[PDB]
């Protein structure tokens, strides 16, 4: 009835994953009926629901959206940072989903600024987006260099502690 | 009469907006055959892009190209699935997305390099999801544009008037160039 395949070790699926985590802890939480894909795994991202297949990472990530009807939850729509949300998810995917150095350093800038990258509130989509970004450059990086980027260390420890669930294959940081 | 069920809201003079009146004719063009059989939406100009669909109300232009897409089963022909090209797609509106619509000196002379060998942007069938984007966010600027400078981006120059002449149609409010 629902299949969401993904491809392993890709930032791109680990998205998805993060996605359906977020949903079951802020979205569905308790109500045990709602129904979640079964994962595979292959070599490129696909979803089918009922009779409709999507490819690759936004028109399924849509979907899903829609499915769990949740659009405001990850855009912050009622704070009014729709706008903010994709101006960040966009601008990343066109980095090909990587953070160099000077990308760190100004998103933990902008992480003193608030609890999270773009609400006030709660996890947006452009939290899961980083996270799953972040992860390969702070897993890298000594005691002292996560230290150094403090505020992405805290926000990105939430995270992990608040998001991530069943579906995220990504291992704890330490 | 009865009131409409499916309504489609844009805003004049809107890049984003022209996206989705070309998305609409493209349907029309390449998607449906006997398009009395297929309903479109009723089109309102106000000052924000919505959809509302029965009960289901999407708002602003992603949330609102994917219902459209979905509703009128045009994913594989919108997005180049029979070649593979889905992701090519995604990279290249996503990217023009992060852009706000804008294309500098030099992404013009390198889709103009882009186009040199080539009929569409993305596919090497049919115009694309691609096609459609970049032909509205070049609009603009190849408007104003004297011949002089245009003959100069001459791969670009011909895309455009091909896209205008086989795609554009009652959806569209741009004005055609050339004529």
């Amino acid at each position: 009835m629902c299949v969401l395949t993904l491809v392993q070790d890709d930032v791109k699926s680990d998205i998805l994953k993060l996605v359906l985590d977020f949903i079951k802890a802020v979205v569905v939480k308790d109500d045990e009926k709602v129904a979640f894909p079964e994962v595979r795994h292959e070599k490129k991202i696909s979803f089918q629901y009922k009779d409709k297949q999507y490819k690759e990472l936004f028109c399924t990530l849509y979907a899903i959206i829609d499915i769990y009807d949740c659009y405001n939850e990850l855009f912050n729509e009622d704070e009014g940072k729709v706008s903010e949300n994709e101006e960040f998810i966009f601008h990343l995917a066109s980095d090909k989903f990587k953070l160099k150095q000077l990308d760190m350093k100004h998103l933990n800038d902008l992480l003193c600024e608030k609890s999270y990258i773009v609400s006030n509130r709660h996890a947006s989509i452009v939290d899961i987006f980083y996270f799953c970004s972040v992860y390969k450059p702070l897993s890298e990086m000594p005691a002292k260099e996560r230290v150094e980027i403090s505020h992405i260390y805290r926000w990105f420890l939430h995270i992990q502690e608040t998001l991530v669930g069943k579906f995220t294959t990504l291992k704890k940081l330490e």
